[PDB]
């Protein structure tokens, strides 16, 4: 089972977030899009482009529900992971870490030209924003530990993670 599971909004750091943190518990991360690319030998844009969302996630639920059982170190879920009722009981028991973001930080994080099925513009900031009301209940509700990563560097946000996790 993981160290810590990530989730959090696309932008909110999970990948360098959870490449530092896995370093400083001496772990290997794994990202769940990574690990459905991997299996599926398809790009995720692929599977939403001819497959649709909905096939999409059931294929994650179940890369999600394999990497809580197999992988010891640190994991952060796609951001929609959390919209899928089968992956927020299955996170039931594990330390969940929430990178909290805001809705203008995140959209200046993800405007770079990664590929974005449910990301993409224009109007850009107004999805995020839609993403961020439907989904924050959501982190919300699976999360042991909420943490800030607004101004806060990423660094900070590292240690600030370690030692929450470290005592009650
Ligand atoms: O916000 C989302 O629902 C997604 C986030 C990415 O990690 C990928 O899992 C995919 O593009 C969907
Ligand atoms: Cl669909
Ligand atoms: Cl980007």
């Amino acid at each position: 089972a993981p160290k810590a599971v990530l989730v959090g909004l696309p932008g909110s750091g999970k990948s360098t977030i959870g490449r530092r943190l896995a370093k400083a518990l001496g772990v290997g991360l794994l990202d769940t899009d990574v690990a459905i690319e991997q299996r599926t030998g398809r790009s995720i844009a692929d599977i939403f482009a001819t497959d649709g969302e909905q096939e999409f996630r059931r294929i994650e639920e179940d890369v999600v529900r394999a990497a809580l059982a197999d992988h010891d170190g640190v994991l952060s879920l796609g951001g929609g992971a959390v919209t899928s009722p089968g992956v927020r009981a299955a996170l039931a028991g594990h330390t969940v870490v929430y990178l909290e973001i805001s809705a203008a930080e995140g959209v200046r994080r993800t405007g770079g030209n990664t590929v974005r099925p449910l990301l993409a513009g224009p109007d850009r900031a107004e999805k995020y924003r839609a993403l961020m009301a439907k989904r924050a209940p959501l982190y919300r509700r699976v999360a042991t530990m909420r943490v800030d990563t607004n101004r806060r560097n990423p660094g900070a946000v590292v240690r600030h993670i370690l030692s929450r996790l470290q005592v009650p």
